């Protein structure tokens, strides 16, 4: 029982807290592809895309996934890791995938909270909201497609780990 465990979902849904705790209960080491990328490709998307394009950003992400995926590890992934099929296929072939689920409506509400004081209706408000929800829902369908297991990540982290330990049988 030694395969890495991949955590997928949006960031801000307790991947770090759940990941570390889970690692602690199994004697595994916790790692995070986004930190790996900051360390090896720098702190900005802008520098990588300017130098190597979106395809070179995706390549560095895919290499980070493959580099940290060794036995006895719980791997947190970037919110966009599931966007390319090759990453989804890699994850399923090399270990167990847990989706920390948060409804696309809640993610939209989190974006609003961080960016706008409230929400008075405006002519352009719903259309733009609608576009952002469509993109959130397309990504959600890919989180679901790659997952072996899905846990409600709108629960506190301790309740998630316990359900995963039951769900995955530990
Ligand atoms: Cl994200």
């Amino acid at each position: 029982m030694t395969e890495p465990i991949f955590m997928v979902g949006a960031r801000g849904c307790g991947m770090t807290t759940v990941g570390r705790e889970l690692a602690r209960a199994l004697g595994y080491e916790f790692v995070d592809t986004d930190i790996f990328m900051q360390h090896t490709s720098g702190m900005t998307v802008a520098d990588v895309v300017a130098a190597e394009g979106w395809p070179g950003f995706r390549r560095r992400e895919s290499e980070a996934l493959q580099a940290v995926a060794t036995p006895n590890r719980v791997v947190a992934t970037g919110g966009g890791m599931v966007l390319l099929e090759q990453n989804r296929q890699f994850m399923r072939a090399h270990g167990t995938v847990v989706y920390l689920f948060a409804p696309a409506e809640e993610l939209a509400l989190r974006l609003q909270a961080s960016l706008q004081a409230h929400q008075r209706p405006t002519l352009t408000g719903r259309p733009i909201a609608e576009e952002m929800e469509a993109v959130l829902r397309e990504r959600e369908a890919l989180y679901q497609d790659v997952a072996h297991y899905v846990v409600d990540a709108t629960q506190p982290p301790a309740a998630i780990v316990c359900e995963l330990m039951q769900t995955m049988r530990l």
